[PDB]
């Protein structure tokens, strides 16, 4: 299960968007995503519009420019060191000492079959930690 770099992992597809699946963070907002723009391969430097579920069943946007320091996607103070990413369907990565599960928003209707690497890494790393679920089918689409 070798990962993909993250830059890689940051990039995606190079469309659609993230949703964060499962975490071992508690109190997280329902619909937590992120979605790459203006990705720029040479500088590794993309645009990051993150939200999650607002009021009005609309999603709250607010962009940054997300980086790459080592092996960490960087969005403001956040450094989320890549675990594994398959740079196509799923991510997991540590952030602010929690383990999180992202999704392709593609993959949102196989949430029970997603890439055994991407399972595995978040279960092996997660440890004795209760996981949470914050991926609903009832979230919005990305904003485009």
């Amino acid at each position: 299960c070798d990962t993909v770099s993250a830059w890689q992992s940051l990039r995606g597809p190079g469309t659609g968007g993230y949703y964060l699946f499962k975490t071992t963070e508690g109190g997280k907002t329902d619909c937590t995503y992120v979605k790459g723009s203006n990705f720029n391969d040479a500088a590794q430097t993309a645009t990051y519009t993150y939200g999650n579920m607002g009021s009005g069943n609309q999603m709250t946007q607010q962009t940054a420019s997300a980086s790459i320091s080592g092996n960490a996607i960087v969005v403001g103070t956040d450094h989320s060191e890549v675990m594994y990413s398959d740079g196509s369907t799923c991510d997991v990565v540590r952030l602010n000492g929690q383990i999180e599960l992202w999704i392709h928003s593609s993959a949102t209707s196989n949430t029970g079959n997603l890439n055994s690497c991407c399972t595995d890494k978040f279960n092996q790393e997660k440890g004795s930690r209760p996981e949470h679920v914050v991926y609903r089918s009832t979230c919005p689409n990305m904003p485009q």
